[PDB]
């Protein structure tokens, strides 16, 4: 009858803020947190001062389960417990399902799916509770595994290709990209454009992608043609295909380019590489299996 | 080889600051704290939000002992545990010695004796970790019980008396100014001394001013007594005050004057004072106080 | 008209929280604060480290007025400035009105009247921005002067009296919660305080007893039968809290003073226990003797 | 005469911590700070809440100079003032020298040169006083300009080249690698294919590494092992390979910049650098060399 709620989410996804507000509005619920015990057994003031050990982490796991057994063995006043950890490791989630089955408690899951760009923005302002960017990346990968989101592993039988972006990659940025009035030979990124020709003259199919809205309501392909006439004629990129943001799509550069990949690029080509600039997009190709070469500082 | 260190001290005595610095320089030691678990089971952002109930306090006691058993059952890597609580309740200190007797662990005690005036000064700046002044008082009383410090309960056979202070009490506050006239008299308090004396009480006058200087060790004492006896009209039987090179706090000087000169000769039923720290002192050692004005401090 | 808004209120009354929310909702307004400049010229990490000097406070006053002149002597975009200080000193409030009359600006006043009990509760949790209780007292006195609230100085011609509280004073307590109704005996008497009421009654004083208990008059006559018969206090009058008076001990006893006690007696002293009530008698002019630790 | 001390340094370099400790140890000194006034005129509780307006930044500049004139025009008790700003803009530093020349005051400079890697580490833990990574970059660029540190603009006449890195770039990683597990299965396909494609276009392939060259007894043991992998097992057509020395216990950051200025820059016209580790990628980019970061190299 009693519940064991596990919060699933990367650091900064809102787990602690919810757990506090849930216990206030629903009496009988208690919190069990790893970070709280880690900081308590060492008497630390700042959460970043902590250094992991198999011995320390073993004591913390012990404190979690012993406290869970003790609280849930109380009267009918005790409705359940919340484990406000990241719970991104499959072995830890299984350990809580093995534990509930042995004593007759219900395991519930509270998922906190927050976008990557927002998680990084929150982690930079987190202060002493901030995690290194490589561990936040490692955790968003575990979040995608839990959510069941796709990872690319190739497309056998189709031609080999390289994806090129226009936004700050083939086109040198000024200042927030460059104007469509300034589209001449002085806005070309020499080394990157030389790379597209070098790959095209080696059996690779050059697929060009862009985040720029394709057109207006009255003319849906206005900017698409003004971008293709630059990439093909003024830049000299030997492209086989150019798909960009559909007219009227207000979504983030992050999700638009992933959708363009799975719908138009992935089923027709065997993508071996992606040349991009913007950090959030570079992070996206890398986590879904496509290899990236970030050509410039693209922070956003 | 395995210790269970209990920190004894009021909130603000330096327990957490020590525990953190001890675990850093002595590996193998782990911390078990009550406030940390209280804040954790409720998911609170600060200490102040925690509402005390016997059901929550029972779970917290459980977490303390279960974690202590688990950590201490772990080979030669663990040197012991620190219980960074106030440990001012005798029943809780006994429970840790019973736990140690039952599993063969050594209970060590780390005492943090910090003076009252300093504890109040630290508690006012403590913010959200601040405790109500009545609970800080209740805890310093438990600290004195542990330290074995004396509490007055009377002195039978000896004559009944009332202690009166000078500065702020029998003498009005100017702004403690220069040494005085007939206009510096506190009417209602001086009227009280004449009334108690007439009732068969011994008026004992005490003072926080220095008795004299290096050349004359009893200069300011005589100028204070000539005011209390002649200009004020207080029927005193004795006047003991701060000696020569005594540069200590008003707090400890008046407690020493009490135990050495007043307590063995008189049966003190009351103390009329002004300064908060001194008023707090008489009250915790058993003497009753009537604070006549705002004396902050 | 270009404004100069002065915030009037003790530390913890909500001045900074308002000033921030006003500038956000009303563009063109700028803030000038003393504590911010005091902390800035010394490069301090927290405002309890600061040491007040005549040279330093003079520089801070200079920064206030020079910044006010500079901001207000600009475009039609600048609507006015907020001086988020306590402004409890009459000389500083006058200096800002003199400043507005030599350049033609309007001085508006934003009053923050927060009760004493609430100010102390906020100051204990204020942390490093906390002020000593004696300066918070000194400031609430200046707030009462500004608000025009009364201060007692005697009532010549009427009989001299001493006010006595029941719970905590004439009667002992259990710790933190008064004694039960039918549990009032002879062992609940506070010896030294009850002896004092008999002393004063013989000394020509009128003993006025006051209580904070509700209360029909069932609980009132239960209290008076204790004070008069079991305790032996020679009272001339006993006024207490009404049937359903859900207010504070603080304000109820001040009202009982001005309506029933002050016009009939010349109160020379008040014997009380509870800190908030002791603080109340003292600030309105009546002298107090706090008989025990009354924090709550 | 009286001083006007200007602190020069990026946010997180220790300017405020010094200014506080200097005023405590040296009486007569006063602080004038921009961030303090910006936060004060808007009555904000946090620094990240402030929005940059030109009417506002103008009022803040006004408050700075008016307070400086007022404090320094005092008695012989006033010894000087500290301007605890970043002071990375040359126009603002000049404005304080024009001001000091106009009233007869000595301008002193207190430089806070803290390495890039350390500045980023401090900025990630700074909380609400944290600055966006692009503005921290823009500020470290202004710090290099002040310090007079070099920026590459090409090397004409000399042959065109592309710089490659071994660990992480040409070779796949474990999280470094063991010298015994150097197969053909440890090659990064697309990057090694690029070194062959760039050599095919006429670029000189210069390989660099942050790995040790050898032990105490044999100073050139590991250099032979790394080159026998790059040349034979990987198939990279290199013209030169310079790497970290024997007892060089310094950062990957500074070692590769020194290898660039001493051995690579005077002999080749570097058009590009292919690297992996973030700190090294940040280094090539700020000194003028273009980088293509091949993988997540945080670490
Ligand atoms: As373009
Ligand atoms: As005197
Ligand atoms: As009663
Ligand atoms: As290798
Ligand atoms: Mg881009
Ligand atoms: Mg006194
Ligand atoms: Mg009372
Ligand atoms: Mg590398």
């Amino acid at each position: 009858m009693k519940k064991i709620i596990l919060t699933i989410g990367c650091p900064g996804s809102g787990k602690s803020t919810w757990a506090r507000e849930f216990i206030a509005k629903n009496p009988g619920f208690y919190n069990i947190n790893r970070d709280d015990y880690r900081q308590s057994i060492m008497a630390h003031e700042e959460r970043d001062e902590y250094k992991y050990t198999k011995k320390k982490e073993g004591i913390v796991t012990g404190m979690q389960f012993d406290t869970a057994k003790s609280i849930l063995y109380g009267g009918d006043s005790v409705k359940g417990v919340i484990i406000s950890d990241t719970n991104l490791n499959p072995e830890r989630r299984l350990a809580w399902e093995t534990f509930a089955k042995e004593y007759g408690w219900k395991v519930e899951h509270k998922v906190f799916d927050v976008p990557w760009t927002e998680l990084v923005k929150r982690n930079s302002k987190r202060g002493t509770k901030a995690v290194p960017i490589d561990v936040l990346r490692s955790m968003y990968k575990s979040m995608r595994e839990y959510l069941g989101l796709p990872v690319y592993n190739g497309t056998p039988g189709k031609p080999k290709a390289v994806i090129f972006d226009v936004d700050g990659t083939l086109a040198k940025m000024n200042g927030g990209p460059y104007d469509l009035e300034k589209c001449d030979t002085d806005v070309i990124n020499p080394m990157v454009v030389e790379l597209s020709k070098m790959y095209a003259l080696m059996g690779y199919q050059i697929v060009v992608v862009s985040g720029r809205e394709s057109g207006t309501k009255e003319d849906p392909t206005k900017y698409y043609r003004m971008t293709r006439k630059w990439v093909e004629d003024i830049a000299g990129v030997p492209l086989v295909m150019q798909c960009q943001r559909e007219q009227g799509d207000t979504r983030k550069d992050d999700v638009v380019k992933e959708e363009i990949f799975w719908k138009h690029i992935a089923p027709h080509f065997d993508v071996k590489l992606a040349i991009d600039d913007r950090t959030q997009v570079v992070e996206m190709w890398r986590r879904i299996g496509v290899e990236c070469w970030q050509v410039a500082s693209g922070d956003f």
